[PDB]
């Protein structure tokens, strides 16, 4: 079966771990030690295809990543501001401009929003990447974010 190595990056507190655990374990974590960096697997079906996802939740495996989720939180302007740092890291570690990537705006369940959809869509367009709005709490968008990334890897191959 086809394996996809995915890496989740972004500022502390955006929901990288919550997004990962919701995908893998089907539950929402209200707190998750921010120093734990681990890799997590789930065999899933994406568009009818069975595949293995190896997901590195960051906090010697970044460089082997085939696609990256760049996460910010929609009530965390600072995390949005930091996205360019993580995009550039990824370019450098892959030595490429064309790396499969998805911009994820998480915590969409929260009303105290400060990054609007247009802002984020504009950033995504400046990188040529999809933008997906998620909630790790509700599950909105979660599969779509990871599965879109897999679809970007599929195209890239
Ligand atoms: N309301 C809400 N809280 C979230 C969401 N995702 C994460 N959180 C919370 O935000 C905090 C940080 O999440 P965490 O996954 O540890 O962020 P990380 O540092 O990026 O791994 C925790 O208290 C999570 O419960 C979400 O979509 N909605
Ligand atoms: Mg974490
Ligand atoms: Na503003």
């Amino acid at each position: 079966m086809t394996e996809y190595k995915l890496v989740v990056v972004g500022a502390c507190g955006v929901g990288k771990s919550a997004l990962t655990i919701q995908l893998i374990q089907n539950h929402f974590v209200d707190e998750y030690d921010p120093t734990i960096e681990d890799s997590y697997r789930k065999q899933v079906v994406i568009d009818g295809e069975t595949c293995l996802l190896d997901i590195l939740d960051t906090a010697q495996y970044m460089r082997t990543g085939e696609g990256f989720l760049c996460v910010f939180a929609i009530n965390n302007t600072k995390s949005f501001e930091d996205i360019h740092h993580y995009r550039e890291q990824i370019k450098r570690v892959k030595d490429s401009e064309d790396v499969p990537m998805v911009l994820v705006g998480n915590k969409c369940d929260l009303p105290s929003r400060t990054v609007d959809t247009k802002q984020a869509q504009d950033l995504a367009r400046s990188y040529g990447i999809p933008f997906i709005e998620t909630s790790a709490k509700t599950r909105q968008g979660v599969d779509d974010a990871f599965y879109t990334l897999v679809r970007e890897i599929r195209k890239h191959k």
